[PDB]
């Protein structure tokens, strides 16, 4: 059905692996910021598709 607490973050450590991950949707300057909304919001309260969850893994970089 959805993912929740434990699971969620279960599901966010093994899609986005090294890169890490965050919980709140980055906003950009001086905009409004429904208050903070994220992953809860679109994972939780409700029901996500992988390619939802994904956008809240991290950067990975690189450097050359």
């Amino acid at each position: 059905e959805t993912l929740c607490g434990a699971e969620l973050v279960d599901a966010l450590q093994f899609v986005c692996g090294d890169r890490g991950f965050y919980f709140n949707k980055p906003t950009g300057y001086g905009s409004s910021s429904a208050p903070q909304t994220g992953i809860v919001d679109e994972c939780c309260f409700r029901s996500c598709d992988l390619r939802r969850l994904e956008m809240y893994c991290a950067p990975l970089k690189p450097a050359k």
